[PDB]
């Protein structure tokens, strides 16, 4: 959907700061200081999971640029394995948070920002 | 969820281009250039629809920046209306995609990109 690299830049960009203000917003509930309403966070957690899976899609043959490391082109198939783990715990946070409890939710959003980390350290440039 | 109102504005301004992005993406559907399955289409008005409730929280009290008009604060019933009017022709859009016809979709898109330059002349800075 991308007339040239320059705008599959923008968009994943744009998808992961939209994924770190829906994730990072919840932090403040997982550690207490904020009020936990499990209405509330199921509902943010949908969207959490429709943008989670948006940025890949806009890392395809030919888009290097950004901060992303020619790593990810070089070794498509270990930045699949990532992206594709990260999205399996974003699942198992949206199960979290269907259940409505806050232990699971707590141990599901420490797992979701280690996938982070680990996919940082390997394919984002410092 | 916002720490500094330059925080909502980079929010809203990325969601609003991921949103340009997933409709755009559909005119040349729109146009005949491009084939039409019914089930990709659904798929992406899906993601437009979460997508399009998205920017508006982020123009919330004291968020002035960016491109935004300080009319959409001193005038908030008004763009209220608007941003709530877009939303039901993305509705709209939704219902013709789940329906899978072509006629309908053509209709709804016109609808939701007159809903998008009605907005952006009273709204959005030139
Ligand atoms: C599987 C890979 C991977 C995962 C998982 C991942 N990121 Fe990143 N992230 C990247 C890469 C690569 C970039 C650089 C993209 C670019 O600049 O083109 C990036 C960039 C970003 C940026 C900067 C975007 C900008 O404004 O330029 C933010 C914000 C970010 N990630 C947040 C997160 C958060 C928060 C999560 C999970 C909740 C996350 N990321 C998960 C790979 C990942
Ligand atoms: C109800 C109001 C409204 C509607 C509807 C609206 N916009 Fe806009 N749009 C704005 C305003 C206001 C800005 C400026 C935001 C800012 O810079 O803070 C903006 C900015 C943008 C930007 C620039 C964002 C950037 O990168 O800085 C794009 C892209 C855009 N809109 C696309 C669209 C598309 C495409 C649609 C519908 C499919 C649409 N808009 C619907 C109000 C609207």
């Amino acid at each position: 959907q991308f007339a040239k690299p320059e705008d599959a830049v923008k968009y994943r960009q744009s998808a992961l700061t939209l994924m770190a203000s829906h994730f990072g917003r919840m932090t403040p509930v997982v550690k207490g200081q904020a009020p936990y309403d499990a209405a509330q966070i199921k509902a943010n957690v949908e969207v959490l999971k429709t943008l989670s899976a948006l940025p890949w899609a806009a890392f395809g043959p030919g888009t290097e640029g950004g901060d992303a490391r020619p790593e990810i082109w070089s070794d498509a198939a270990s930045f699949k394995q990532k992206q594709q783990a990260f999205q399996d715990n974003i699942v198992k946070l949206s199960a979290a948070a269907d259940a409505g409890d806050l232990d699971k939710l707590r141990a599901a959003f420490g797992d979701v920002g280690a996938s982070c980390k680990a996919c940082h350290d390997a394919y984002r440039k410092k």
